[PDB]
């Protein structure tokens, strides 16, 4: 038609023409353990619907034109027991990472993180670097963020928290990402410096071969209602768009992940929110050198 | 009572000797074919139920007191085809601006934006300009400013798509209207600049004889959620209610517009702001010499 | 567990020992008469349920440790006519400041103002301050701060009314509070100098012993929606944690509370916003001398 949109960006015959390979993780598990709502799984089909829908493949309000980009889906990673789903994941994403693709994990719960993030690290042994982007730490003693800290070849001072709230986070899990030399960016600090400002120092900090993981959570619950565990005050829809096309703009960043989507809770805007996210990031990723 | 609200300065007798006629649109058609609900038609109901009740007509904190303003509800249009609705509505907004009256038409989807225009050229033959507030440009192959921009006696140079976003609008939509000398500005700009202050520019654009033309699915659906295409970012509420003063103010513009309400979508929080909305026009309108 | 909340904070034995003290007051009467819906009989029940569930005691963005407080709850005041209602409110929180304590008050509607300011006359005899947080003046011929406007002890000069909103406020409402001496801060004006400097302009008003109350249909209905009368524009979330926490630690502010509630309205969200600004005074209460 007179407007191509991400649909038409499907071109890829097989997987293995695509520059990003899209994944579906349609499982609860994350933050309705920390008193959030079940419903989570249904992301990736909610996720799917607008992205059949959405986002203008040539923007002329950036000036990028996200023509040239192959996009492909994998579809969902399906397992009779969440563990050997886990290990399914984790195995898939590291062979999208290990022929030079990027992979983009839709949610379902935060739990993804942990297999996403060891894809990574057998990727890129001991050189890897990983953003947490979640009103949350996702830390207790299990959560994501506590595997990959645990493990041997990740460097804590390659770690950041993003956006992080205060009133959701206890001393003791602040204490342990700090311990291991983790970086707090709060999510006052991101709001007085500018989002995406905040994000550079972000990557300044990850360095190379960063695995961008984006809890939609951290968002503003009046932009983004339909989260297990939502937010009163966080990120804008704006921030997160802008947030988004630096991601896919920064040649370090390697995959993204995108959790907690929860269609249940609202199920039009929300999804809606989500899909320009992931638009901005190819955006942002079509002008990669 | 001791708070007198708009609904007290439904005082003219007849309509001739109202300031300003209020006409209603109630027809789905807009951007309900864009992948939108279904209900805009409801819209022109409920903006009445809160006309009723909302805004006081001395506002203290603007210094402005609408008290000898005169207002007229001429109801809805009504015809057996929206092809005879769109010729009566364009007769209606036609006979209200030939007696020097203001014509504010409360939708209903987008399409009346096309009889509305009309109405315009008749009226001020080759001297009518023209702005869109809208996320979207409404120009395919009809949307109603693609009418408009086909009408031999309207330039081009003097249309202004307002707020318009490039995640929304696809390059040969873009391509058309600057073809034709139309401007684009885009929301981001709009908020770079401050929205009064763009949208003086815009008006500075359109010159005499502008048509205001409000598509509120141009407006943050976390402030205007009730719409037929519920926008992830767009104009705040007061953004809106400030542009809606300083086109009540502005001389130049002879009437205005307001598409997309959609109760079937959301129906108490939107139909409010497209009252205050109004409501701001009309203390604007009230401080023109 | 790992992150001691609001809940870990009610260790007093008994409520003789606590610092602050929670009184419901679940009954609907204040914005439901002008046009709002009923159901704020329910607020004091929301907030309890989350009450339960928020806010790290310590809390490492603002860096302060509200560990050493002791909160009680003194539970709901019950009566057999709201004029009874009334009279034990009144009483309970006059008991509570007499021994010097701080009462916070969560309602139920606008009407608990009147008593929870005459209990402040009381045991300040002539030297009360009161702000109210209020996008409506709630001075109707009653309304709660027209009756305590018209006690001979207090000193209108020391009246603020803050973020109120001028689409929202008759000409002889504003009238009355002037002509006795109080001050109207609108919304646009908090919004130009920035809430809490805004806020702390408003304390140096009031003076000593002020009664702190905030009518939560102040804050925008995107953040806010579940009031009984559901504002378009208004406060931030953010904005109300910030006042919230300016209030707490500014040691003349002697009581607070909350009204206008209304879970029969929106029924997560917005007790999470209630129960998250009480937890900001409680931080900035910590810090006080
Ligand atoms: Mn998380
Ligand atoms: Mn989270
Ligand atoms: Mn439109
Ligand atoms: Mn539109
Ligand atoms: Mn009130
Ligand atoms: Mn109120």
């Amino acid at each position: 038609t007179d407007d191509p949109r991400l649909l038409s960006l499907f071109s890829a015959q097989r997987e293995e023409d695509a520059d990003i390979v899209i994944i579906g993780f349609p499982y609860d598990e994350g933050c309705v353990r920390n008193g959030g709502r079940a419903g989570a799984k249904k992301g990736p089909a909610a996720f799917r619907f607008f992205l059949q829908r959405l986002g203008s493949v040539n923007n002329l309000e950036l000036n990028v034109d996200a023509s040239h980009l192959k996009l492909y889906d994998a579809g969902d990673i399906t397992a009779s027991t969440l563990e050997e789903a886990h290990e399914k994941l984790e195995s898939k994403v590291f062979t999208v990472l290990a022929r030079g693709a990027f992979p983009f994990v839709i949610g379902g719960g935060n739990d993804q993180s942990a297999p996403n993030g060891r894809a990574m690290l057998r990727a890129f042994p001991g050189d890897v670097g990983v953003i947490n982007v979640d009103s949350h730490l996702d830390v207790r003693p299990g959560t994501p963020f506590r595997q990959l800290l645990e493990e041997s070849s990740f460097s804590g001072k390659r770690f950041v928290e993003f956006a992080c709230q205060g009133s959701q986070c206890g001393a003791l899990h602040a204490q342990y990402v700090r311990d291991h030399q983790g970086h707090l960016m709060w999510l006052s600090e991101v709001r007085k410096k500018g989002a995406v400002a905040a994000l550079e120092d972000a990557f300044g900090l990850t360095g190379k071969n960063t695995f961008f993981s984006f809890d939609v959570d951290s968002l503003k619950s009046s932009d983004m209602p339909g989260v297990s565990c939502p937010a009163a005050v966080g990120l804008s829809a704006q921030e997160a768009f802008d947030m988004c096309f630096l991601a896919g703009k920064t040649p370090t960043v390697m995959m993204m992940d995108m959790s907690e989507l929860n269609p249940l809770v609202e199920e039009y805007r929300s999804p809606r929110v989500a899909v320009y996210m992931f638009y901005h990031f190819v955006l942002g990723f079509a002008t990669r050198p």
